[PDB]
C-alpha cells in the first residue's frame, strides 16, 4: 500500500479546476442543501466519509477518498460488471442518500470527481492507500441487541437521540446524523450491513469489539426507508 496524504488547500490551483474542487468539497459536505433534487434523506456524504479541517473523505478507516480515483473502474458484484467512479457515486446517492443518481456528465458530479482527484494527487494509479474503506468487524456470535440498547443509551444517545433521529445544527444541517427512521440511510446502503456498521462504529468514529458488534445490532433492528 501507499500512505494516506492530504494535499494543502493553499496549493489549490487558480482557474477552472481549482474552482471545481472547491464546489466539489461543498457538494460532499452539504449534500442535501446543495443537491435537493438528488437527496432523499438528511445525510451528506461527510456523515460516513468524514474529514478534518473542512475536508471530506480524509480519515483512515472511514472510507477516505484519498486514492479512490485510481481504483476505478472496478468490478461490482451488485452490477455484475465493471463500473466507473461516477456510477459508484450514483449508487451512494440512491442508497446512502435515499435519493437519485446524478447524470454521469452532471457538473456537480464532475466537481465531486475533481475534488476526489485532488485528494488523490500523487497516488499511483492502481495503488491501494493505507486506511482505505471501512474495515468490517465480524464476531463469531449473534449481536446481542439487548446489550446493544444499553450501550446505545450510555454511549450514543446523547448525540444521535433516543429515537435515532440525530441533532440538527442552527442552519438545519445535521450536526449528529440520524441512525434510523425516515431521514437515515435506506436498506440498500452498505451501512445497513451488520459487519460494516460494526466496523464503522468501532473504527470510523473507546468501544471494545464486542460492544461495537452489539450496538450495531441494536441500531440495525430499527426501521428505515426501503430501497
Ligand atoms: C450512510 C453512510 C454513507 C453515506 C452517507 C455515504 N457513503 Fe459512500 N460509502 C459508505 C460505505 C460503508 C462504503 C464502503 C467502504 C468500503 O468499500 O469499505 C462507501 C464507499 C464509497 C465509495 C467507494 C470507496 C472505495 O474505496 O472504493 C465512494 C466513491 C463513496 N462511498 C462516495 C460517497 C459519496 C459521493 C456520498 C455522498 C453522495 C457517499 N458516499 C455517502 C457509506 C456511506
Ligand atoms: C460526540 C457525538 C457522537 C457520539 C457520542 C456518537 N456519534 Fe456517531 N456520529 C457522530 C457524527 C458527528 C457523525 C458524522 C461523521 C463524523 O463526522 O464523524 C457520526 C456518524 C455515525 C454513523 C454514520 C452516519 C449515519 O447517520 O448513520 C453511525 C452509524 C454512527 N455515528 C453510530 C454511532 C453509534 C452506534 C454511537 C455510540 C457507540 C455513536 N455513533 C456515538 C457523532 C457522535
Ligand atoms: O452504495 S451504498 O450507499 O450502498
Amino acid at each position: 500500500t501507499v500512505a494516506l496524504t492530504v494535499p494543502a488547500a493553499a496549493l489549490l490551483p487558480d482557474g477552472a479546476l481549482g474552482e471545481s474542487i472547491v464546489r466539489g468539497r461543498r457538494y460532499l459536505s452539504d449534500t442535501p442543501a446543495q443537491l435537493p433534487d438528488f437527496v432523499g434523506n438528511g445525510l451528506a456524504c461527510r456523515h460516513c466519509h468524514p474529514g478534518r479541517d473542512g475536508e471530506v473523505g480524509t480519515e483512515a478507516n472511514a472510507a477516505p477518498f484519498v486514492g479512490v480515483v485510481g481504483r476505478f473502474p472496478q468490478y461490482s458484484a451488485r452490477h455484475g460488471r465493471l463500473i466507473t467512479l461516477e456510477q459508484r457515486i450514483g449508487d451512494c446517492f440512491e442508497r446512502s442518500l435515499n435519493g437519485r443518481a446524478l447524470a454521469l456528465d452532471h457538473p456537480a458530479l464532475i466537481d465531486m470527481l475533481a475534488y476526489m482527484s485532488w485528494l488523490s494527487q500523487g497516488v499511483p494509479v492502481g495503488a491501494v492507500v493505507a486506511g482505505h474503506g471501512i474495515p468490517t468487524l465480524t464476531l463469531e456470535r449473534e449481536p446481542d441487541g439487548v446489550h446493544g440498547e444499553a450501550l446505545y443509551q450510555a454511549r450514543c444517545l446523547a448525540c444521535h437521540g433516543a429515537d435515532g433521529s440525530g441533532t440538527l445544527d442552527a442552519d438545519g444541517r445535521y450536526l449528529f446524523p440520524p441512525l434510523w427512521g425516515p431521514r437515515s440511510f435506506n436498506t440498500g446502503a452498505g451501512m445497513n450491513r451488520q459487519a460494516t456498521a460494526a466496523g464503522f462504529i468501532k473504527h470510523g468514529m473507546s468501544l471494545s469489539d464486542e460492544e461495537a458488534w452489539d450496538v450495531a445490532g441494536f441500531v440495525l433492528t430499527h426501521p428505515r426507508p426501503l430501497f
